[PDB]
């Protein structure tokens, strides 16, 4: 069995299951380059750390930023498919596999709970996994990444929506795989498909796991939690601001504010990242040939970052500095999308959005960068790996 991406409706359907763990391997490499004895010498470091989407994205790095780089205890949770002899798993099985892997080889403390972290079933499995081992976490990091959410109290199903409110959102996109430039639309969303959207994507979730830990005695004193969230750029606050998604940032937000008002031994952030290559970006307009822009500007620059650089200077130049500050803004978040949004960045990714065109957008932009990341996150294009090799297994890695 030969397994080469297989991409329909903008979607990778498989996985390399030897590629997603080298890509784990990499970033775990990665790792204990950047965070060394003097980067860590004379600042804290986290100790238990509960990580909430722990198996992809910016949740997998900060898993393998806490245990790799600070030698800390994890309990990861992510709702993954397992695989079969014949059947493959989702990348992020994979991922978790490589993760639990390495860290037993290396002598780390890492339990991964498969399922829903939306429901109180899996809310409850590690409650009593902290309570054996005598852990109380010290960092709760809430990267969540499901375009559904069925609420635990009334079972019914919500989906978030990509959507403006008021007037439709057209721009200009790309396929980093044909090279074709193309108009598409968003209609404004409604008023189910804005609460749906708030339900999936606020904090709802986030507030009731503290709230259980917290009433379990399972938090440490000063214990930082934190949720991943975004901007972005001028071109597309239709839908980051005054969209459906800044309406659920503003939940998202306005959660922080009140788990620091009831708890007082608690330090809660919005934590907002740089923009990279998602599941849902094929659908949005503008922000497929916005990273294509970006990746190229910061690439010649020369400061892109990647999960793994993110969230290793995440840990090393906000949570775990010597000056034990926390900076934030000036609405109390977290920022480390300031080297996206810095004025020259911007400014030049705006000239080239406008320059692109049919036969120019490859070499324009970084669509080459973009196929990458798209193809990675599934184990594909991952440096080192054969992919002319049959897999012989979809059990193992």
């Amino acid at each position: 069995m030969i397994v080469k991406p297989m991409v329909r409706n903008n979607i990778c359907l498989n996985a390399h299951p030897q590629g997603c763990k080298k890509g784990v391997e990499d970033q775990i490499e990665y790792t204990k380059k950047r965070i060394t004895a003097e980067v860590k010498a004379g600042a804290k470091a986290p100790k238990n750390v509960l990580v909430l989407g722990c198996s992809n994205g910016y949740g997998l790095a900060s898993r393998i930023t806490a245990a790799f780089g600070y030698g800390a205890a994890t309990i990861g949770v992510s709702f993954e498919k397992a695989g079969s002899e014949t059947k493959y798993g989702t990348p992020g099985w994979y991922n978790n596999l490589a993760f639990d892997e390495a860290a037993k080889r290396e002598g780390l403390y890492s339990v991964t709970i498969d399922g829903d972290a939306f429901s109180d079933e899996i809310k409850a499995q590690v409650i009593e996994e902290a309570k054996k081992k005598g852990i109380k976490f010290d960092l709760i990091v809430y990267s969540l990444a499901s375009p559904v959410r069925t609420d635990p109290d009334t079972g019914i199903m919500h989906k978030s929506v990509l959507k403006p409110f008021g007037k439709t959102f057209t721009g200009k996109t790309v396929d980093p795989f044909t090279g074709e430039l193309k108009e598409i639309s968003a209609e404004p969303a409604n008023d189910e498909e804005a609460a749906a959207t708030v339900k999936v994507m606020g904090g709802e979730d986030w507030e009731r796991w503290i709230k259980q830990l917290s009433k379990e005695g399972l938090l440490e004193e000063g214990c930082i939690t934190l949720a991943y969230s975004y901007i972005g750029p001028e071109a597309t606050q239709a839908l980051y601001r005054k969209g459906t998604i800044g309406k659920a940032k503003e939940h998202l937000e306005a959660t922080a504010h009140r788990l620091n008002k009831e708890n007082p031994s608690i330090r809660a952030f919005v934590s907002v990242n740089k923009g990279l290559v998602t599941r849902a970006s094929a659908v949005i307009p503008v922000i497929p040939l916005y990273l294509a822009s970006l990746f190229k500007v910061m690439k010649e620059k020369g400061n892109h970052e990647g999960c793994i650089e993110q969230i290793t200077r995440l840990y090393a130049e906000r949570l775990y500095r010597k000056d034990g500050t926390i900076p934030v803004d000036e609405e109390n978040r977290i920022r480390i999308d300031d080297w996206e949004l810095e004025e020259d960045v911007q400014k030049a990714v705006s000239a080239l959005m406008e320059k692109v065109t049919g036969e120019n957008a490859e070499s324009l932009t970084d669509l080459a960068g973009y196929r990458h990341d798209f193809l990675a996150s599934n184990g594909f294009d991952v440096e080192g790996i054969n992919y002319e090799a049959e897999v012989e297994r979809f059990d193992r890695i």
